[PDB]
């Protein structure tokens, strides 16, 4: 069975183009993948996109009450041969600290953090802490939720993907270069095909489209 399939895990990003550096032997003037810049120095590359910022509030935040029976069943099944509803965010630890409290945890999603170091003690607010994937599908095999999305960042993509443990990946391209010091990770793009491409949008001159990829 496909557990990216079954718990509905998909991965949600924004990459921009990478600015060059004149020294250093990490200038890619020619990477075969343009839209590739994650973060910097802790920070997202940009300053803030509304646009992509509103559309990743809805994405995440979206539930359908009218096609959950449908997915408890397709779990229910698996669970059973293996012996108000919101979506869950998933991320990584230096994503949740880069974010600023007053927007954390995010409303109406169930908030999980991967991290081996953080404690319930210092960490107030109301959000899951969870020590591996491994530990995150045990957590989602007993909670009800729509979708489960692995907001970030690039370790946690990469161990997602590594594991073909992501179903399908909402991609935000930037149309801008900024300096970057974090990149999406490579995998297999043989798995996937592009199911959602949307018109082009601006922010404050930049441009910028939505695409959807879904797992083969
Ligand atoms: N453009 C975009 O769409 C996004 C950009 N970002 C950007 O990316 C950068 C942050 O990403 P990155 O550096 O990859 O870090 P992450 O945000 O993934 O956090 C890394 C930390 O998360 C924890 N972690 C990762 N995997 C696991 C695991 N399997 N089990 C338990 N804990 C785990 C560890 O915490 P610990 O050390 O406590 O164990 C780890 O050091 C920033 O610059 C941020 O702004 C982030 C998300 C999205
Ligand atoms: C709004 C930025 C954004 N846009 C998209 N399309 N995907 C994401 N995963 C994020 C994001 C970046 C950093 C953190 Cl910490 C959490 C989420």
């Amino acid at each position: 069975e496909n557990l990216s399939d079954v718990f509905d895990i998909y991965a949600i990003c924004a990459c921009c183009k990478v600015a060059p550096t004149s020294a250093g032997t990490k200038n890619e003037p020619f990477s075969p993948r343009t839209f590739r810049g994650l973060g910097n120095k802790g920070t997202l590359p940009w300053k803030c996109n509304s646009v992509d910022m509103k559309y990743f509030s809805s994405v995440t935040t979206y539930v359908d009450e009218s096609k959950y029976e449908k997915l408890k069943w397709k779990r229910e099944r698996y669970l059973r041969m293996e012996a108000k509803l919101q979506n869950v965010v998933v991320m990584g630890r230096s994503s949740w600290e880069s974010i600023p409290k007053q927007y954390k945890p995010l409303p109406n999603r169930i908030n999980v953090v991967l991290s081996k170091t953080l404690t319930k003690e210092d960490v107030k607010e109301k959000v899951f802490i969870i020590d591996s994937i491994d530990d995150l599908l045990l957590l989602l095999k007993k909670l009800k939720y729509y979708k489960c999305f692995i907001i970030g960042g690039a370790q946690v993509y990469r161990e997602c993907l590594s594991r073909n443990l992501i179903k399908q990946i909402y991609f935000t391209r930037i149309n801008g270069a900024y300096p970057c010091d974090v990149f999406f990770p490579e995998f297999d793009e043989s798995e996937f095909r592009v199911t959602s491409v949307s018109e082009v949008y601006n922010s404050k001159g930049t441009t910028l489209d939505f695409l959807v990829y879904s797992k083969v």
